[PDB]
């Protein structure tokens, strides 16, 4: 039995595909793997006051079909609070109501997706030309393997440690931190150390700051203060599907451009809301003669050991052109992430896979790879194309779009 | 050839009860009569800056049916406009784009309205009991009759003038606003009056304000100052569909209760950013040097005369209880406007419909008057309701719920 | 030694007198006596996040004289917190700032005030004319009179509880619930109903919700939701110093005009930032499952007993036009307060002070009490004054220009 | 007659010194002069609505002098406009607001400015150790020299036009848009491009799409949109007094971090509000059927050339890396200003002033260039201090600070 497609993940980029699926008249044949017990979208940070970057119209479908049934408005009036939702006059939901509403979305589904099913390899299907892959999966009991004539990847960024800094039991990357945070017994976090400048940075101080009152929080990062967000509407339209193709059109030098002057829009910044809320913590703490928030600017987190029971971190002050250590109970490493790699499960097949110069595979503006004559088959990339389709990549911004124009793609090819 | 449903007027309201009409899966036959050439919602008031008073979600449908090819959000994607209406992040469309979704809806329905077609009368059909109406219909051409089980009257608020002043060449409605400025030589009206303190008058003065620099303006309103617009979420419920249910159902003493606190999210008051702006104006130009907004507070106009080249308009000081003349080009009342009242198209049927005490129509939950069982035909009223449904009678807020009780209201009883 | 002016009272409003009296070139003696042990300025209601509903620019001295060294500029400077203040961009201190702010006002004044000095009576002095007033005042340890020329009654606002509702240990006033709340066992208090639609009751309702996961709250008001508190430029023109003159110098029908349009800047109204974030964590509750703010409206409480270890609440809901109990651990009744009558306090002095028709004190628009010639000493009243001189009365809108006026008033007749 | 200090030019920082010489009590004689005939701040862009970037708390001297009778809070008392200002609930006055408040500042000042006065160099006095400076006058009638003990050069920001691009009649820089402007026949500039993404170039759109109902607009600039201005309270802490010595001491690497990650607080950036009116208008143009806001992104005006009565632009576009043209009446160039530079003024006196590697001046934490050994004179900088001081250099974050340090300065060596 081969599949039309099959989706490596079930995060909110599959789950969109899936539903761009059951919505297309073509009759395509899927199977999801996910490696989790379920959906589980960035759950170590789904911290009490976290609100999605996103307006509830950009949703897994609504901008390709402004009537789905698969629309956060469908689901809020299934939930029966589209109407409240309305009164409250916000366009950003709650990442919480969010992650239900994906849940919501995957129920709804005829499909099933396989979960507890890691993918392990890529491989080349039987024959010349190519015209299947072969998808390695892994259950708790068991393996077995999968054809397809189609593989779409989306597998979501990879968390990134600072360089000379290893994950450990008191060195916590932001990915895993309500994982961790809620062992550990209250009275043992007095001093946490936090290392960013980004929206994780802020959420995770403004969270210790507001759930117990005598943690004191050092938070460390290069910049002099938090880099406000832009979310302007002018920028926003980086966004917007039609800039996706300016950006893929675009000389290397416009592309450039675009993280020059809007990589703001997203990576190493704050928003708008969350800052001043932070800033209106430390103003009432200094009033109160009560300081708890420490902030390091114009610094790095270079090192981290245990020594005995407190955990050392060593900073770099650019100011002074000096280290020194700091220590505390916890250090959270808000550090950010990589871009997900197309190249990780794939191993023969990437012999099939073109690159440029720079050694970057290449991208057709349908997402899929570029491949040589020897492979026939759909290698598509949902993440993993900030170089060749721009900062829409990683986020939420462009489901509808994406999702439908792969659809679109396989359908044409078969 | 009798009809199930006739509507009278085409307004928002009968076009969302034509819009429920064709998505209910019952087979209805309908009509419907508007005696202007085309929709004409208040373009008298389309001002440059207008904006809806209602969420872009409180369209035609979205309430009723979340997935609607009739929404707002279906309208934006059409037009190519939802990606950059998303971006702009503002609840609160333009009336002109507002005006535009309302004739781009109409041209979506499967039925054809009658245009240039008053509705001079309703009478009683033939027969006991009356199981049909006979509906009058005057064309420019030709006069006829059409008869229906059914009929919903929708004909509008109407305009309302100050006691003891009537409109003229130089004394204008503000619902004609636009009709009678448009024609005016701009160095002929140097000095307007503006009576009112409620959202069109505020319009207005900012309008005339904004467009030429050199009239005068004199806003005379009773009050000391604009009162804000209550649209804060809490108050907002009162137009949430379970909320029609609590005033519906609710005592003389609790339906007064929110004629008292909340008559201020609508009427005789004013949104907060119009405020504001009109507030900026008055500032720069002090600080100009240039006053020319006159706020002429705790007064009313009391009458117009024409003398010679002006207008003289009398109006009456609460602080001095005096009243003292004041000469400009043109008066203008925003005055506001008086009830929807089936009462004048009724004349015979009238008979047949029961009052209350206090000599009111009685309407059922399901908008339908209360009548005698010589009258079994369904007479529904989307406006005049405001003493047994409330606020949301003469608004946007609730139409595709109450179009929708409508039409199953009268599927029920066929 | 007889004093030119005796302040009964040591709150924001004889702050700002003695501030007057000192930037005063006049040489005019004075005495304040205050109950307490030091300013204590509504304690029972400093919520973690409450913030003062009044400009800072709006401070003891800056509309009168924009170089004070009393202004709040000046003590944000002297504290080293100007900048970081002006980078907040907020114009509404916390309402913990500003306690601080009249601490160190206090402070900087030569004069010294008499603190744990009740007045209890104050007294014609000897001779006719009565030329100077007695003043009963009542330490801990003694009593003893002081003599005065002139006398200013600024003792606030009095709690009002709900007739027939007396408080007591479980039963309390806004005003008094800190001072309740602090040290009571967090797991007695899981049900409190709150009374009230106004700032009060949206504060402690607010920080119920926030401080104690578990805690159920019974929101219990007359309107159908919060109704906001208008605060838009215009009407916020009522606190202007010259809207005092047009209050004073207007007829009847004009002061009720005021409270007619413009009671919404104060009474029985919220801040709009309250009601939004009341209506999110109402929101979040029920996305989570877990609701735990009930409003109960169009109602009011009528009675409450203790029964067993149950607080029983009698609430009338006029839907119904009926009365049923609700069991709660504590009921805090935030229903407002009643102005400062210097009634009380007055006695035999009253005679000579003279009424209008229905009852109340004749006031000057110096501030200055209407009396016989039997009487020359000077009555200012700094508080009850609703009736005469309107709604900034018992507010903080105008201290500096009051201040300044009875000041002047006082040298005047000097 | 040998003056302690001579100021050079009287704009905003030299005024803020005239204030900060008479408040200080050492007493120092001054002269100042200024070419233009009057205070002049930019007015070429003095447009109707533009808005100060800074707060109202930034003025002259309210930073170092709390009750100065300078500040801004003074001049709106004087003005009868402090309480109107303070309902308004806005931090940032408007431009014209502000130039009136730096003649009123002008006005007060005892001592005297001579306008119509250009210094055209600064030479060294005669003698060993160089004691004094002489500086070249050159008025309408006459040339004089004077003599200073000490000189604070403050002569602005120099308009910086597009490499190959030279200003001429059709051809402005926008320091002189309204003086070129308000000559033009309105008729006659139908076809208006604009250069440059930043607050001048979007302020002058702005400005072009609400004056005039059919002027046709190309915003030229590099970035794929306007960049946000961060103005949040932490990256606003640049500014802070303090954060002057961060900068000062902080190693090339820490200065770097400054620009790298909060040039955007001021450099090629574009206030939010003025981002979202501007967009606005783009979509109701849009929903209008009438475009008139070209925006041609990723794009560099690189030449002018004026054939017969067109202005003929070529533009180089990144994303197609190719040079077209564009056919306009004028070409505006909001492409920013260069640093103040004392460099020319100086002449001789600069042998005497030492540089840095990069050849640089070097300039001591007061403002004060450092000097060779013969040279004993003060020559301070307010602006071109951008290298050795940071982003505050040409700004008015910091007036009453730097001025203060100044005079305090000149007071020690004397
Ligand atoms: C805390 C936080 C919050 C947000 C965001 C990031 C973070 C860290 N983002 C960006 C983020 O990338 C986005 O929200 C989604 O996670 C992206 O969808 P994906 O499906 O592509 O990755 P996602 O990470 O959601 O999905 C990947 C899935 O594949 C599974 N998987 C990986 N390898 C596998 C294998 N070998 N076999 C089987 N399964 C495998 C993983 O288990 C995982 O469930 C965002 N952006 C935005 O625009 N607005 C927003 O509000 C947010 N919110
Ligand atoms: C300037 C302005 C702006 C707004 C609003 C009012 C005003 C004055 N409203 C309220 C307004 O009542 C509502 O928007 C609709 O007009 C109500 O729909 P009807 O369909 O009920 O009115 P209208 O929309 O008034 O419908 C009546 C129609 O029937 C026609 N008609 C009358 N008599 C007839 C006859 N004898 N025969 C045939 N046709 C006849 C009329 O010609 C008219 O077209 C509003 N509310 C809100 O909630 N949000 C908002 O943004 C606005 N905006
Ligand atoms: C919780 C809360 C918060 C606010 C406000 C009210 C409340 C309840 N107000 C209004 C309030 O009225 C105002 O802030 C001041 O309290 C009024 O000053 P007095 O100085 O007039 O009152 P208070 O400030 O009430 O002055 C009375 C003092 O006299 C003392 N006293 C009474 N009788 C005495 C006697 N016989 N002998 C000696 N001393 C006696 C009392 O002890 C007390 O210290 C307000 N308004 C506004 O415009 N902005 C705001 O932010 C607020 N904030
Ligand atoms: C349109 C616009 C608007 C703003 C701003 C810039 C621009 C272009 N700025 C920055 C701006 O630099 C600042 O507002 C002041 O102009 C700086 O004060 P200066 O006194 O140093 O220069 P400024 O240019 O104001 O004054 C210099 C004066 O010296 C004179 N002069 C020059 N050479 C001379 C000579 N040889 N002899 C005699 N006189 C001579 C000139 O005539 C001129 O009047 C700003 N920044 C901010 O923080 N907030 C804001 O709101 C603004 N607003
Ligand atoms: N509420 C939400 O929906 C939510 C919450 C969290 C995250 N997100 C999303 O997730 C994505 C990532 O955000 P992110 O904050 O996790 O990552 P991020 O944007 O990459 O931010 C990482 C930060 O850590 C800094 N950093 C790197 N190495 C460091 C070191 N050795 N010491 C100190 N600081 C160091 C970076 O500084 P430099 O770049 O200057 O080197 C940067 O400030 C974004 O798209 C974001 O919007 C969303
Ligand atoms: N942008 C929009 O979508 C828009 C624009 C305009 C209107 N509307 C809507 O249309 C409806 C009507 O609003 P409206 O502003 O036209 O009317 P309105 O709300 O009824 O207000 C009428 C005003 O005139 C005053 N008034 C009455 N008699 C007067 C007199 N003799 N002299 C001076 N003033 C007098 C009223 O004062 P009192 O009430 O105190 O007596 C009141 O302030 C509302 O639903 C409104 O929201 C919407
Ligand atoms: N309302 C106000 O108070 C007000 C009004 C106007 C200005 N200002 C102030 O004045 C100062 C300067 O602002 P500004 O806007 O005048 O200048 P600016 O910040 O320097 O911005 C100049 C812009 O022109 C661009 N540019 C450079 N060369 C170009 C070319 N060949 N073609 C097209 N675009 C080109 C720049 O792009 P790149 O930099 O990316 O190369 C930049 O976006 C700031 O302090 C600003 O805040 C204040
Ligand atoms: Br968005
Ligand atoms: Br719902
Ligand atoms: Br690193
Ligand atoms: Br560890
Ligand atoms: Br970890
Ligand atoms: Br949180
Ligand atoms: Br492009
Ligand atoms: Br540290
Ligand atoms: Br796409
Ligand atoms: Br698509
Ligand atoms: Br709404
Ligand atoms: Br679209
Ligand atoms: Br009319
Ligand atoms: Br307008
Ligand atoms: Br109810
Ligand atoms: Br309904
Ligand atoms: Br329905
Ligand atoms: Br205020
Ligand atoms: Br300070
Ligand atoms: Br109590
Ligand atoms: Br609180
Ligand atoms: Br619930
Ligand atoms: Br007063
Ligand atoms: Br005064
Ligand atoms: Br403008
Ligand atoms: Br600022
Ligand atoms: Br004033
Ligand atoms: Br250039
Ligand atoms: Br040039
Ligand atoms: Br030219
Ligand atoms: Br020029
Ligand atoms: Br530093
Ligand atoms: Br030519
Ligand atoms: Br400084
Ligand atoms: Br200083």
């Amino acid at each position: 039995p081969t599949h039309d497609v099959v989706g490596v993940g079930f995060g909110p980029a599959n789950l969109s595909l899936a539903v761009a699926l059951e919505e297309s008249p073509a009759a395509l044949t899927s199977a999801f793997f996910e490696r989790r017990a379920s959906i589980s979208w960035h759950q170590g940070m789904l911290l009490p006051a976290a609100k999605m970057q996103v307006s509830f119209l950009k949703d897994l479908a609504t901008f390709r079909n402004p009537a789905s049934r698969f629309s956060f408005v469908s689901f809020l009036h299934e939930r029966g609070r589209l109407v409240r939702f309305a009164n409250n006059h916000d366009f950003f939901p709650t990442r919480r109501e969010f992650h239900d509403y994906l849940e919501w979305a995957e129920s709804k589904l005829a499909h099933e997706v396989s979960y507890d099913s890691e993918v392990t390899a890529i491989r080349p299907g039987p024959g010349r030309p190519v015209d299947s892959v072969l998808v390695d999966v892994s259950t708790p009991e068991a393996t077995r393997t999968v054809e397809a004539r189609n593989i779409v990847i989306s597998t979501g960024l990879v968390p990134r440690m600072p360089a000379g800094v290893q994950s450990d039991e008191f060195v916590w990357h932001s990915s895993r931190f309500l994982d961790h945070f809620r062992d550990r017994d209250p009275r043992s976090l007095r001093r946490v150390a936090v290392a960013g400048g980004g929206q994780s940075a802020a959420e995770i101080v403004r969270f210790l700051h507001d759930n117990r009152p005598d943690t004191v929080v050092h938070a460390i990062m290069p910049s002099y203060g938090y880099v406000v967000a832009d979310n302007t509407p002018f920028a926003n339209q980086i966004f917007d599907p039609a800039a996706v193709d300016d950006y893929f059109d675009g000389s290397k030098q416009a592309k450039d451009a675009f993280w020059r002057y809007h990589r703001n829009t997203n990576y190493s910044v704050v928003d708008d809301e969350v800052i001043r809320d932070l800033y209106r913590r430390g103003y009432d703490d200094e009033v109160a003669g009560a300081p708890r928030l420490n902030f390091v600017n114009l610094a790095h987190v270079v090192g981290a050991k245990r020594i005995a029971d407190d955990t050392r971190v060593t900073v770099y002050s650019m100011a002074r052109e000096e280290s020194y250590d700091l220590d505390v109970d916890v250090l959270v490493c808000a550090t950010g992430y990589d871009p997900m790699d197309p190249g990780d499960l794939l191993g023969e097949l990437a012999e099939h896979c073109v690159q440029d110069a720079e050694g970057r595979w290449q991208v057709d503006r349908d997402y899929r790879m570029v491949t040589t004559p020897d492979l026939r088959c759909g290698i598509y990339l949902q993440g993993g194309t900030e170089h060749t389709h721009g900062l829409s990549s990683s986020l939420l911004s462009n489901l509808a779009t994406r999702s439908g124009e792969i659809v679109s793609s396989i359908e044409r090819r078969k």
